[PDB]
């Protein structure tokens, strides 16, 4: 027993957290344990990983907390492997340097810490940015996370954040958390599939762990593992078109967006004279918030305020709050492009209006390209956009050049376009002719462009 | 127009479920119930309460559990109709005319649960069974309007299944018995989401041996082992998950947090605004059904977040302990009588160092918990059906089930702040420590 | 009075545990009798993948389990069709559940004519499994026929017409045989399950959620395009990684040359030795009865091989050792059959210098010859389309709307391999320490 | 050149396996053993014998099981070496010099099994452990020539691990104990192929807590529940799969079929040709290793097909019953002594309708099957699963697990009486009246799957 500095302190016994996806999360460092236990990581239990997806895939109730630990776990497994077989002691200057282990472990655990409730929707209404806030959390002395990291060394908070912002000077560390095949994507693809119940949009983590390699340029995958790397791209693409891009979840998302926007407009309007009782949102209505105010938000804050709003003297706010709480998403139809459809969309909005729906709150144009999921688009100008396969002689070849399957998927390359509207426009009074004519513009789930 | 009662969906509707793969909805009435306000609200209430603090995958809702119970129930009905109908077995067979009502009841069996049900009923004296019946039979609810639209007597009938007075024992026992769709779903779903997996017995195997008869529901003798596996899963799920001390430590905090909130609300000397409008009728002890329906898990945690800044050190700390996961630790003890003197002394030491033992200690046993154990109320027991129709008791023919019945080492725990086991309060902490060895009380005083 | 055979539903359905589908559900007496019949039972002793097990050692599943899986998938389709898309609701574009029994029987029986190592066997002895399937279904001598004849007199021929694609209900025909059918779906899933190529598994439940009858047969909902894509990708992965594997084919060549060599020394009227190959005699002669064929299974051949290891012919004895002890020939990849012709003959003579004959130790082999076909949709042939159905009932060819499926189709995966002994790569050293120049 | 014992393959050779995903081979010795004639023939022998008749997925070979056991053992040795080497725990630690012999013993543990091993040993008085040792220690085999090439004394040492005489308890217990690589693979693999998907435990959690100590192999106390799940899976596989009556019905037919063939061969008056050359040494009770090694499942089934046409009624029919799946039906009974006179009477009745009772009936119990229950003997080290406390002391599993005590206390084995199915049923719409009253008399003794003794 010696004087062990904080950065190297180990728990007397390994701590294990049951996880349905990875079986166990293994924790050996005091620092990592203290981070998991910190106020701002604990906060992630109360924020759903998949936002509105749970309305379509009702198993999708998992938290950002569990995913954060999952990412940590995969990262830990990679570090173990790198140290065992591909260390600096074995391979020299560009081998894995295990002094990088702690920072890589912290970066993995904390990568999503700045996420708020329904963050994609919250960011569009309130001009937050989960990435900026992640950095702020890590480096602002008021957080428990900072106080832990600063106890490692004085510059440790800045270093951890630089990993997340991809400015850290070791590409093996950067690319383990963020690349085209990283611990982050690997956990969420496995976890989202496990909980939605789409268990066939799933690859083999262990085979990928068998072929993952560190090198001078970052992280590559041995050539004999090409097929396992293919399965991963297959899962990635399957999860995108089947789960994340689902029209009904997006329909709920549109409601949420329009709900939060109406609230904000009401708060700012002097002619509106009722109390929204939404104290934790006030700083965001005003566009003037602190990190502390932000850290108080989670999914429950929003739904709690929505419940209180079902009684508001505003018919639109009231209805939108109802729609979100009770699951009444807007319906959608596809169109080709914004330019062509413009005239038809405008006219359908007129019809919707005439029937008593304010088009601003009850319609939207929506694309899957707008969502935070990117396709594999390997480009030799941005090295972190490629998946590299390592040949036996140590040379690298980009995945798509050797895999026709991947090249076919990377070339499927397409995001959709949708127009949203109330279902009651199609469900079937002195509005007969209006509904009849609206329906006639919808065929095979698509806008008929007659105008 | 076709009658609501008979409104079968021309195209089946399916909901992907990670446990059962799909929930199949085949009747308009069932779809309408799933879509109704008071079922939807179950999305916002966690099935397992504080268990997620121990098993972080246990974030599944009462909503997904309710759909699961409905699904297993649908599958038993389909097997009953195909293999054991009245058309074949008469009196001992299944009358599929009962399908709609059995399905509505299975879907709604938990609709009156509030947030952190067990804890909530301890503080505010609510009752989920009674509220479930209220929801089904009160005209103000979407659920009622749907059921009443079936026929005028249908709400009361549906509720009679849940009260266990519906005159069909096959219908009653499908929803509630020792082995029913409810327990089968939660064992499988809890196992699936916690990742414990001990509680994965083979459902299709039980579905293959489940039989109707004149006095309820039995299991074919050739399915004894399948039934044993279910008993084993229950045992495991109870001993490993439901009775977990850490989860119960978080429950004690929640309990004490809500009590302190109530006390402050009633405190003439308390100036601060709790901004807890939805909890107010419960603080006051005068609440309506509509007021109860507005409650969910997110309501409580939102209010706890606001409370973290309250000028009451106890309330502020208890809210922090719940939101930031700082449970009381616990140690086992055997006797309420002999450990008493020792417990009283530990409370002194805890107080000595500045924790109010009313808030920062508790006595807790797994006997208090909502779930129970199998020991052979009106019927509630497992019957094995011989090929000749006669019925045998499971425990009489399975020594394994018999052995586990007598296995109820349900503990007793004293809860206390972790700080006690880790400034010259140091001697007090050491004293306290010497009374605790390997998560168990050392009886000294 | 008593129930017609045609209509004998079991009081309690019978279940067969299957690791792929969890359960095979049997609810008709006709189906149970067929399952229990002599010619279906013999499929237990014939491997589904022949020589693949030498490369993927878990692939020891029989054709019997595959046959039951096809039956089971077919049953699930019918049950869904009846529930949601029956004639009662859709008329002419709907499913008529009176067709259930014939469809299930055909599903179950589709492969009954398969012998041991089917592809190889047909190449040497000139047999045809399709023809034999029909023989079995229509010959008074089989238990299968007796069962079907008991349903009604014309039932055997109707069942067979389903297999031969001549039956007048395209829905019945396409369920068993099309571009995505119960057959393909089971073997892809099962071959994946047993080889352990875990992905190559697609989501069957999603396919069964999107599968639709219509007047011209079987189509798939447009909103299920991605599910259908998942199927195509699995298909591609299985072909490229499993069915086309060179090591498995290296064993196929040995077996081919082993049986072909045994034919020769039986045909050769000179050298006299008891081959002991009682059950192969009719096949050497090319005149066999059906009963003679039905006695053939994997164990028969390997039992003969065990004996052939000591036949005075060193070529046959070696070949038998090689097949029994897993000693496969190696292979390399080239492009043209006319361009490479000079390169082959040179190596042939160099192998003969070692003391082994190129006629039995080399071969020309391509992936395109195997009993597996790529999805190649044509404008004229309706059999080669996967049809997607829009909500208005209009059909769209899968490849028209899926670039991924299109890009995979145009990917002309065609192998071309020359086979040679491993002993080449290592008499004295100065014989085969030369011309390894093809790496 | 590098010594054979140390020879590593240029690149790791991976074998796709549906159970363990991959089998990993690094040693030249292991690759050669896998490739050897005696290991290869395990492809031609089913692991579960007659189980495939009740669970039709169960067609996996003893070969894939052998690679599985090797793989699990390799994973354990790997864990033992990097976490519990002698360099770290000294005396209680793992000595990686033992790796190669342990892998060899794991791969070869079942090499002496012939076709339908349990039935075959009953009729022909073979012993698969004896034969395994023979294959390892006999110069005539490919397996010997590989092992002896390791070193002169290596074959004897490999054999001693299997006979459990080898001095290192860690090596012996990894391969044979109450919780070893052998049991772990077949439980998982048998579950995987039968499709009893919930008859499985978690290999990865056991691997996380498995540990060497001076007296062998133990498991960290923090992994007790995972050890529990292993016992649970073990028990459910026994009761649901291995002990299945229909599978045992087919085994009874196989047993009597082989017995009849032996008897017919021994009859001087019966001069018909059985055409079963490879079985003749076994009929005679005089076989060599080489004659045994030629035997597999395909040899037997081939002979059974010919036997369908042999002019003995009993043999022809039994051969048909085995090829065509016509198992004997069965009824349980609890006590042999009290049931004995009744069984004799039922045997008379069965005989009366034309079924020779010696071939068409049987009595067997699950106790007779090669699956032992967990019964820890407090003074017999080998019978126990040891859990290691934080203090380093060992505590037997049942001692601290009520569930395991409950399962271990419920350890029992049935008793069945087997008879032709046709004794019970009377066709579709009954017509066959000539023995009708005998069928009814017989039927009155079979009730609720059990033999009923009249009062
Ligand atoms: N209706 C409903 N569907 C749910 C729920 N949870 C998950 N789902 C799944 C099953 C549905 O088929 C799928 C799509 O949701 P909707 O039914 O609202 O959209 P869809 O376009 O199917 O509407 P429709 O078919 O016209 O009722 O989401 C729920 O609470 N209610
Ligand atoms: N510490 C901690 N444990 C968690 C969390 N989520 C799940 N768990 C699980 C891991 C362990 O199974 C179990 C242990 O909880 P604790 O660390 O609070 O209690 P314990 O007394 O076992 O450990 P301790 O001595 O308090 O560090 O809870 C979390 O966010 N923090
Ligand atoms: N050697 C061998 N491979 C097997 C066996 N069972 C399955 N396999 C699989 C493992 C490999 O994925 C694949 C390769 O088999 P081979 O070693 O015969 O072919 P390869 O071209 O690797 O020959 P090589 O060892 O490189 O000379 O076959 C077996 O019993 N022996
Ligand atoms: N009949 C039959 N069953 C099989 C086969 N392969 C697996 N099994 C399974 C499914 C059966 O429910 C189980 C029991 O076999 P049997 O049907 O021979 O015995 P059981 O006592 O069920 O006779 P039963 O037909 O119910 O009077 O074995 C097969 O080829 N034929
Ligand atoms: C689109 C899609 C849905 N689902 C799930 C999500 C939902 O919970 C459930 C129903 O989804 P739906 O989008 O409703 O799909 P459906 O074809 O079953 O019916 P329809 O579109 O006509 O309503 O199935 C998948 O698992 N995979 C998929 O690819
Ligand atoms: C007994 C048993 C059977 N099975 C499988 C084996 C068979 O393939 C299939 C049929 O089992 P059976 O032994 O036939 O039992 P059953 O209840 O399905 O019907 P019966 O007794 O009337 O025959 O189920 C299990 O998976 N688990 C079990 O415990
Ligand atoms: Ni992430
Ligand atoms: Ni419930
Ligand atoms: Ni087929
Ligand atoms: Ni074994």
């Amino acid at each position: 027993a010696m004087t062990i500095p904080y950065k190297e302190q180990r728990l007397p016994i390994e701590k294990v957290f049951r996880d349905p996806v990875h079986n166990y999360i293994h924790v050996q460092h005091q620092v990592i344990l203290d981070l998991i236990n910190s106020a701002e990581v604990q906060r992630l239990r109360r924020i759903k990983q998949l936002g509105t997806s749970s309305f379509t895939f009702h198993g999708a109730e998992h938290s950002r907390f569990s995913h954060s630990l999952g990412v940590y776990e995969i990262t830990r497994r990679i570090c173990e492997i790198f140290q065992r077989n591909y260390s600096v002691e074995r391979l020299g200057e560009n081998g894995w340097n295990d002094d990088e282990r702690l920072i890589t472990l912290c970066a993995a655990l904390l990568h999503d810490v700045g996420h708020g409730p329904y963050s994609h929707t919250f960011e569009h209404i309130f001009d937050t940015n989960h990435e900026a806030i992640t950095v702020q959390i890590i480096t602002s002395p008021e957080t428990e996370v900072y106080q832990i990291l600063n106890r490692v060394s004085a510059d440790f908070p800045e270093k951890v954040a630089s990993v997340i912002t991809k400015q850290y000077p070791n590409p093996q560390v950067v690319q383990m958390i963020s690349s085209q095949i990283d611990a982050d994507r690997m956990d969420y693809l496995l976890r989202d599939a496990y909980f939605t119940g789409t268990e066939y949009g799933t690859f083999d983590l262990t085979r990928i762990l068998r072929v993952i390699r560190p090198y001078k340029g970052g992280i590559a995958f041995a050539m004999n593992g090409m097929h396992a790397v293919e399965d991963y791209i297959v899962s990635r693409y399957q999860m995108y078109v089947q789960v994340y891009f689902h029209p009904v979840s997006r329909g709920m998302e549109v409601i949420l967006d329009h709900l939060l926007h109406r609230a904000k407009e009401l708060f700012e309007n002097p002619e509106f004279d009722y109390d929204l009782q939404a104290s934790l949102l006030v700083p965001f209505f005003k566009g003037d918030f602190t990190l502390q105010e932000y850290l108080k938000l989670d999914d429950g804050v929003l739904s709690t305020y929505f419940t209180q709003w079902m009684d508001v003297p505003d018919s639109i706010l009231g209805d939108l709050a109802k729609r979100f709480l009770m699951r009444k998403p807007l319906k959608s139809a596809t169109f080709t492009n914004e330019k062509e459809s413009a005239a038809t969309i405008a006219y359908l909005r007129e019809l919707i209006e005439k029937v008593g729906f304010n088009p601003k709150y009850y319609t939207a144009i929506n694309s899957s390209y707008d969502l935070p999921y990117d396709f594999y688009r390997p480009n030799k100008d941005r090295h972190r956009t490629q998946i590299e396969l390592m040949q036996k002689d140590g040379s690298l070849v980009e995945l798509a050049t050797v895999s026709p399957l991947v090249a076919a998927l990377a070339g499927q390359s397409q995001g959709d376009e949708r127009f949203y509207f109330p279902k009651e426009m199609l469900d079937q009074d002195l509005f007969d002719e209006t509904y009849r004519e609206f329906s006639s513009y919808i065929h095979n789930g698509a806008l008929v462009l007659k105008k």
